[PDB]
């Protein structure tokens, strides 16, 4: 039994149905925010929130990252300590260093300026490593990385959780503090970074969560819009 | 602009609809939790709200005291301080002592046993005295007391975020301090009372809010689901 807070819903996908897919066609159907749709097998976890932010799209694109934060606290509830999580910006997601994942944003809507209908944050997670050959980016699964002790069913209702507190932090105007528990964990801050055709160093990101990236000449700004997925 | 807490969706009520109504059919259709659904005129305002606890009927009934605990501290908040609210046990509510609206549930289920698959509670609450003739349980009206100065969208947003808080602590298991809060609002309690055919002293209530009527022989218990709505 997987049990939500409060307010969210909880829906198993069924045949022919995957998490994020399913939440953004419920959502462009009408479906509120609040429903968590997910999908558990013994080698993955997928599982995706529909979210409704009142604010311009610009903004609501913090969702990614606070899903983000969500999820790094979710797993340290649970994991040995040592296990470290590291966030991207681009949200793809790093145990120990390794690329284990992602999460991924979908919107109503890709100009900046208008307020989106919903707003969908989808979790991608391999427990084991898939070894069929299907094209990966992938380099490690969460059961290789000493988190054997990590129930998938937990790790879904934690990270539910963990993602409500910090959405209604934001809500409550805390953006500051979220900027600042995001940095703590994102991965390649002040290194070298490829990022929509453009290299430079990984400088920050600015208050819409654009990433900041400074070549020899220039100062790119990279808006986190730029990874709504199509 | 009728702002909600993240997760909680309002929709105005369109022609032909009612919200408690709308509400319940709305929920039969399989719409989630944290629906509000509202009608505000200049002389009433009616609110709706969709909810799905996890528990059998019998204890899923305490969402009705739930809301009327939201209701007063809501209130509380926008009047003046020597404006009383109290709670009748049937949903009922009272403002400086005169009848003056109510609290209405409804759920998927009447089996006390059984997890119902959605609950609704509905406040309606008269603003201006309505004259036209139209038979009406209503004593006064809410700018009649004494609250001019309370918007009704005002009212309706702090009733939802009310409502929130104490529906979270109710799933974090603090039905004991539910139940203090409640008591102290309670209308009638140690007084003479008729309910359900019997009468006698309302005593109290039991921990699933069923009524406790004292008469000169014996004590009724009339369970808080005799107040569904049929
Ligand atoms: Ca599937
Ligand atoms: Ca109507
Ligand atoms: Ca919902």
């Amino acid at each position: 039994t997987i049990t939500f807070p409060p307010l969210m819903t909880g829906e198993a996908a069924g045949p022919g149905q995957d998490p994020f897919d399913l939440a953004c066609q419920k959502a462009e159907l009408g479906v509120d925010a609040g429903l968590v749709v997910y999908e558990l097998g013994t080698d993955v976890l997928r599982a995706a929130l529909v979210l409704a932010p009142e604010v311009p799209l610009a903004k609501a694109m913090a969702m990614l990252p606070v899903c983000g934060v969500g999820f790094q606290n979710a797993l340290g509830a649970l994991a040995p300590p040592e296990v470290a999580v590291h966030l991207d910006w681009n949200g793809a997601l790093r145990i120990n260093g390794a690329r284990c994942g992602r999460l991924r944003i979908a919107a109503s809507t890709d100009d900046p300026d208008t307020q989106p209908d919903w707003l969908v944050v989808g979790l991608d997670l391999p427990l084991w490593p898939e070894g069929d050959g299907g094209e990966t980016p992938d380099e490690t699964a969460l059961y290789a990385e000493g988190c054997a002790d990590v129930a998938a069913p937990r790790l879904l209702e934690s990270w539910a959780r963990h993602c409500l507190h910090w959405i209604n932090r934001w809500d409550e105007g805390e953006l500051e503090t979220i900027h600042g528990e995001w940095r703590g964990l994102a991965h390649g801050m002040g290194e070298a970074r490829t990022e929509a055709g453009r290299s430079g160093t990984f400088l920050g990101v600015d208050e819409d969560f654009g990433m900041l990236l400074r070549d020899e000449t220039t100062t790119h700004l990279i808006p986190l819009t730029t990874v709504l997925v199509q």
